């Protein structure tokens, strides 16, 4: 009976429905031009997120629903798939911020003028100012013709993922949260790893900025900045990401220290990386987190760890899944 | 190695980073101050939900022997604990402008009446390494320093979700730390009785209403409020929930609140009958809990330490077995179910 109308979905519509999701879950109907999708929504109790101390909650549908939600005080996201394409509904609470976000996402499409712009990008009203935006990331990338971007314990162990907003960079909370949600879900999807780890993401600003466009030099400087940062004292065994909106030289989406995190030996800020957070490249943080957990490049073009950027968000390599799970305390005898 | 909160410099960031680290299994946190120490086992309150104008507010509990509660929103944090029978709150707002405004708001009643030991009742807390990072208020000591007038009252497999819809009266200003403290105390007064968390989970929401009491009279004010709910198009389909009109202040004759007695039953709730009005000011904790008590059928108790005592006392729990049975039965409980 509860429902979300995709022709007029606002922050208030998403917040009132998601805030009613109790421990037992709730059925919510997604309604789109007379066609409906019933989703069983549950609170994500494994991942915690703060962005500059602002609490962000995640929600999951069933496996067959391929639907996830994000909810903060300032914004809400609905993300699902249609013909394998990623579709996001992004809604900001404040009128000024929603207007700014709608202009930010509309601007690239105004440079070009595609006849099918509505299916890739659309401002949603309900009607002078928009209440949300709809973006089909797969369709948007083909219209914009962007450059080709390249690359058992009784309680689970809490692992912090400390994300640091690069000096001078602007990141958008819906985009950063989507990267974090996809990264955490890429780990829990492997060998029942929610039994071993619960990921806690935090976002702060750092004084560090990459000294050039080079990703390799940038990561050397970032890891060195962590060792000299007085705020990071006592946290050398956590996972770190330098984040920005943009990419590095040669359209590199991110970079990280391979096989640098193990639950028993983590130290000296070794488990560090850098990642873009822009909406058009989902799964970059997930790919770099996989690399930090020991995953190598995979040969399946549908693998999250494929050498080229693909848009796929899950580990498919059995060798990588075993390496990642073993680094988080799992053993074959434990099962899935 | 044990996590700790230094009450001589406690800020919003200190409280948020500690409370955001509380997982499903709980966490030990040491509360420290000059001549004071308390180890508390903190847990997330998974029974109560709160939105204030759609802003999510989370509650945290200590063990019964810890006598400690917390509140955490994106904009503010509260630590409240009892020490030598006195309620002490540490209130910290995230934004510097809002923290400065809140510190001035709480300091203003004291500046008029300069008492010798004002520090034990009210104190602006500053960072150790200048604007305040939090305020400390001992309500019991504050009442003895201030010349306040005597405010009183008029002489299942899954729990059921019950919404408590609080409406900010037109022309009133309420503070989020104050409203949340009233809601937390009200919900905890219910769960403390007959294991009622098995039957009900309270979900508080706060919106603004166009309604304003036509006079200072509480009886007339409640008549108008219940009538405004029946005429409110936003309330259509929600006549079986619980409602409160809230303000900062009090009504005529220093009346703290008012409500329709025995107006909520999980099986027959309807026509906006389960409605009341409540002050939310910090100096009168438990007013919403007392009015929610009346709506659930609790009568005046004779013990001066009961939440339901006819006069305002500051106590936050039902002690009357007769009232506890009436309240629990109205929420679906039976004696055979046990506690
Ligand atoms: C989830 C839905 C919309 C938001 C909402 C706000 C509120 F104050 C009360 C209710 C509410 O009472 C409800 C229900 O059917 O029990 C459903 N919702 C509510
Ligand atoms: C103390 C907290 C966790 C560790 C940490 C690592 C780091 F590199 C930067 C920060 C950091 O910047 C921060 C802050 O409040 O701004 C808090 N932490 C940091
Ligand atoms: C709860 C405490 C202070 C806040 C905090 C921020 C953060 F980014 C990382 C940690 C953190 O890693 C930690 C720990 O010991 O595991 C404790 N805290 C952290
Ligand atoms: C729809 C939601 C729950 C029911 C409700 C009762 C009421 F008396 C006032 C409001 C109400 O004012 C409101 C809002 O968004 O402003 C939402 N709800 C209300
Ligand atoms: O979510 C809402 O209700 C408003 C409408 C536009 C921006 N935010
Ligand atoms: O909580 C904090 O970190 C800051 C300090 C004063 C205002 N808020
Ligand atoms: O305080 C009361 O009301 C109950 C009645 C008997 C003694 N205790
Ligand atoms: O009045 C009551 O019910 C509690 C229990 C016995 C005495 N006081
Ligand atoms: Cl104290
Ligand atoms: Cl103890
Ligand atoms: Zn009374």
């Amino acid at each position: 009976t509860a429902s979300i109308d995709l022709q007029s979905v606002s922050y208030t519509d998403l917040a009132t429905q998601l805030n009613d999701v109790s421990d037992f879950g709730k059925m919510i109907i997604l309604k789109d031009n007379g066609f409906n999708r019933q989703v069983h929504v549950s609170m994500d109790k494994r991942t915690k997120i703060q962005l500059d101390n602002e609490n962000v909650r995640l929600f999951n549908g069933r496996d067959k629903d391929s639907t996830n939600f994000i909810l903060g005080d300032e914004f809400a996201v609905l993300r699902f798939y249609r013909n394998g394409e990623s579709i996001s509904y992004i809604a900001y609470k404040e009128a000024q911020m929603m207007n700014e976000i709608a202009e930010f996402y509309a601007a690239p499409f105004k440079k070009t003028r595609a006849i099918n712009e509505k299916e890739a990008f659309e401002c949603i009203y309900d009607g002078k100012y928009p209440v949300s935006v709809k973006i089909n990331v797969d369709k948007a990338k083909k219209i914009l013709n962007l450059p080709e971007c390249d690359y058992v314990p009784s309680e689970p162990k809490t692992v912090y993922v400390i994300c640091l907003r690069e000096n001078g960079s602007t990141v958008y909370p819906n985009e950063v949260s989507a990267q974090m949600q996809d990264a955490a879900n890429s780990v829990y999807a492997v060998h029942g790893l929610k039994r071993y780890v619960n990921l806690h993401f935090v976002l702060y600003t750092t004084e560090y900025a990459c000294p050039s466009g080079n990703a390799d030099e940038g990561l050397d400087g970032f890891t060195a900045s962590l060792k000299a940062n007085p705020k990071a004292e006592g946290y050398d065994d956590q996972i770190y990401f330098l984040i920005r909106w943009g990419t590095w030289d040669n359209n590199i989406l991110g970079i990280s220290w391979l096989n640098s995190y193990n639950v028993n030996t983590a130290s000296d800020f070794k488990a560090s990386g850098m990642s873009t957070t822009q909406l058009m490249y989902p799964g970059v943080m997930a790919h770099e987190l996989g690399h930090i957990l020991g995953a190598n490049h995979a040969d399946d073009p549908k693998d999250l760890m494929y050498s080229k950027y693909t848009g796929y968000l899950f580990h498919l390599s059995e060798k990588n899944m075993d390496i990642i799970a073993k680094n988080l305390g799992w053993e074959i005898a434990d099962g899935d």
